[PDB]
């Protein structure tokens, strides 16, 4: 499986000039204001990942932010709150145009408590997410074979299972539903910037 | 001065307004099991209008085009609740809300208490009492305590709106709460639908 | 308000040729095989009430079991359950028509999670009900003014209770709902006493 | 060799049900009867057959089912019925009053184990294996895979067998009444669920 | 291994003339008032283990109560707080020279939190439990082979683990406090039967 | 309220030539390692109390000493299961003649979840204790009149619950049940000084 | 006698001094998010000075060079919090502390309760009224009972210092003392760096 | 190459060293109930001592003249309990220490899992197993899975070290992790002392 490894930025837009692509981050941990974003990856769908390696205190990222501000251009993530928190935190940028897997399948795979992405891709794909490498260290000059390959599997079926949860999301009819929620996003990953990680803010207490 | 009617507002003579305080009572919190008794209209004008409605009613045109009105803010204190409720009874969900309780989530941070009694007792030394809030809603004839504490939810939501409006912009969360406004209306449905235990953007 | 005590026994049951009486209980505490019944308190709904002191080790008391028995007399409780338990285990007879405030009152009070006597009365009845005595010697040979009020305060409600709730009933359409609960209530006693005390025998686990 | 019948929306006549007692079990799309629709019914006359019906979406009629499930001379045999009565009474309008659930007889004979679920009780009375692997599956496919119409079968075919042992359990440890009364009862905790007492013990002090 | 089952008693005590014999028992569930006693098994320490089904309403078995009386005998149990209960609620002879190799592993494997007998045959003995009949209906008529083999090594091993214990609590010192906590066992046991399972009587709340 | 104060030790045995002793202590906190005794409070019963202070370092007291040593003399506790510890790994000799109010309480108040002592006067006595002072710097070179009265109302009604507690052992035939806890009381109270203060020993896990 | 400055102390003169009392208030627990309002001295004497803290201040050179002086001891009940919104306030983080709390966990070991409130009542027979410690500490004015609870807090640190370092010297745990206001600062920021709910010291 | 010993190094051969690991086994996780019966030592050289240290043995010369060298760091992996158990055992607290488990914690930010196998297995690829850590340590006879078990814990403590150092020098937190060291033999004494349970600095 091609997967192309980046120092700092995609060195242009040519393989995704496309309706909608597949992203997730790595980093040194889960508090954006602590731990650096360490690698952005991308997939357009074709079976094929880019995988981007972000220096300790890389203030840009001009191609990569070209795609994360183009209205035109969804963003398909597995679990976006997280991974808009760490992108706009780090370039200054917020997508606005998301879809997430992991809401999609708490709003279609009602039948299971089980949303994370290795779990969907073996349902819905038999696809094996492999999670050794999800605690490694993300911010090594050189990443591993296997760290790349885990980074690469994050975004290489995003788009086949973002088919499938808009099947889904048609046939139970909540659609409506879904699209809201993927408009909020966004600000519900500010608000975890901003200070309210840990509180469900639609909560009565 | 509180006003009380029988299913729907006579006329909307009241009503001609920016922003009108909405709150309900009900059976209990479950809306698929405990009907809409009451709701509670205010203009912020230090009156209240109190709608009794009845097991099984269908309608009420007043009130609703009230609620469908995009030009009139529908002011709430917890409105995931009170939406719920109301478009699950009449089928209309309004779709342009301030909620004081998310705006004290995001203003008074000083704190960990975010109810109503609270707020009012902070912002406005008004002290709100919760004896009737566990009562039969579905009474023919509502006690006077009860009417005095329905109208006691309405009666403040425009002047607590205004102070949250100014912490909202000293603070510059002026977009975040807009944004939570906006979907507020949709995390209603999510509970209509079946989420109501389920925080959607929840990892786990 | 008359309240009547008596040795072992009602005297007759001139008192109660009624459709239905009120009926609590006292004990030494919450487990009958170990706690023994020491008071056994009655109320025809007219304000006032028959306590009848229970002597250790005794086994009969014919006149009130008539009563517990008679199938056209419906015996209301508040937590039926436990007086149940406790009638049964030590007189030997399970009453099978019954009524229970504490289930009428969590099937119709359902903007509320306080279903105690005392709460209740206060809301439905403005009567406010003083649990000073709950946890007293119940065995004492001589019981307490204080005793006797409280154990006649458990039943001097019950009939006026039982009314407004089968209104609550008939109003939210659940009255065959509360039947069928009353009617498994004895059952419920029943598997207090066998052992699964500690289990919801519907539960999933 | 297991003989699977698979149907779409009802039985085709009642011929193989002609009996005293029939094992059902159902699969949706969750635990919430409100939410998420049925999707499968399923039945076995204790033959070591099944049938396995497919339940459209929208779907408000099942005649022939829906015949077995009110006929009072039919014992309708469940593992875990307060689930299958809600959706089945919440689907086509009608709750069974003639139930008998493996269950609830667990709880009232096998005192010595805290593990109730069917695959436990398959195991040690039956030695019998029932795989679980399709029990979170996507219930509402237009065509169930082999492994769900087997897992969906499963459920049933087993339960008279173990009906049986229960009823030798309950009588031995003199239980028969308290069973009896249970399942009684059983049909209204499964319309107290679908009423919105779900979450409640009814019969719980607090 | 040599297993002896037998019918409601042992025939004699031609295999008990001993100063230390290991006792268990097998039973319906955990409450002994509802759980009937089914087994109760016997080793002298050589290796061979004796098995008595109890009837359901058995009464009496005279040898194996004469044992239990024996206070020449000291009486091994793992747990026997259980065994203790089932065995004085069934025949009405509470052992009152008893060793406890639970408490005593509480006692002396201050490494560890794992204090279950298959875990400590395993440590001390390399002896493998199985468990696997641990839940299944021992008042069946005829007991299986793999029953029968697991009521037997819960006796068979008690001698061995009796030992190191005490050389355990001899090298630390502690053997004054398990003589304690041993003469204190079969009233614990009564508590349980009395109705205080469920509660630590020496505690502060 | 006749309350003698003294330093050390009782100057001598005058008021103690008695059956029973009520005895309580105070010290500045839970953890007798950490925490050093500081006071100790008797009274014979006779509605007057000693309060003896114990200084830093003391480590005898012949005069008390003589009493908790004293085979003849019942000292008598609520909740001497602390009182036993600090006692003993101060001054070296571990009571071994005891009654304890609390597990009475436990073993006869089964109506009630409350067990402290200040409600056990409440409802045996109509005495009120007030806790005002119990977290208070016990160590003080001189103790407040608060101070004091606390201490001393410890022990001036522990004789009149004995009393009224071996009524209700008798009553309800629990005095071989009460006797044995109280046999093993100094040994708990050996079993939290030696490293068990966290665990039950009886327990299955 | 409380003085109320805006931005900072007009002059060091009421500090020259061994050591001095230090509070601050805040608009919430999270330092990164809610920004500092107030500070409060005292040197002891039975006055404080409570200074008002501008939205976006970043300076406060005489304060600052209070907090920055090896020489002066800066008392604080649970100084954890202080130390960390000051740090990340101004720049500069005390580095010679003494704590109330952390004092009482280490000698009032006869209770669980090491609250302000709790300590001066047990030590001093002072009630400490905790009404405004949930209010608008950002308010343009601060209300009389505000500027009240503000100085409570550091009208009394001197004389809890003095009995607490009594009780440190009577059960010999004078180093130990020392050694936790030695790291104080660095809790502090850890706190500041992302550590804030994590026990560094904990096994798990 | 691990070497056996009864009481104490026979001499300090090899130990002319700048950083020494360290481990002990133990009775149980109480050390005034639990005694010292094993202490690990390596010098990073893929080699170790096993020394087994008798019930009521009060002297190990050699071994504690490496604890109480201030030119030598001591290296462990959780040294809060190693110092606590040797504190109380010989009466030398070691006042040079580096913590393995502290420096995971403030460096190994992707994970929650900080025990000494998972940070082998991810470091170095090293498999430590855990089977003798709930054993019999004070046996006389220690058998060589034991003796392996108690090797494998400071075998690999120095090459630890200088990953978790390169970490601590990639994110900055160098003082923060020396302070941290510097109060662990303080935090060891707490646990002596009787404070086990308590996070001192926590605010309840």
């Amino acid at each position: 499986t091609e997967i192309r490894v980046h120092q700092g930025d995609l060195p242009n837009l040519d393989n995704y000039r496309i309706d909608a692509v597949a992203v997730d981050t790595e980093t040194l941990g889960l508090q954006p204001h602590r731990d650096r974003l360490c690698v952005v990856q991308l997939s357009s769908g074709d079976g094929t990942a880019d995988v981007i390696q972000i220096a300790k205190g890389q203030k840009s990222a001009p191609n990569l932010v070209r795609l994360l501000s183009d209205r035109d251009i969804t963003k398909i993530f597995h679990f976006g709150r997280f991974d808009l928190a760490i992108l706009a935190h780090t370039f200054g940028v917020m997508p606005d145009v998301v879809f997430c897997t992991k809401i999609a399948s708490k709003l279609t795979r009602t039948y299971t408590d089980r949303h994370g992405l290795k779990e969907i891709c073996g349902e819905l794909l038999n696809v094996n997410i492999s999670k050794q490498q999800q605690s490694s260290d993300w911010a090594a000059e050189t990443l591993s074979r296997a760290q790349i390959e885990y980074a690469a599997s994050d975004v290489l079926y995003l788009h086949r299972l973002k088919d499938i949860f808009e099947e889904r999301l048609k046939r139970e009819e909540r659609e409506s539903v879904a699209k809201a929620c993927f408009q909020f996003l966004p600000m519900r990953a500010n608000l975890d910037l901003l200070g309210w990680s840990e509180i469900d803010i639609f909560a009565h207490s």
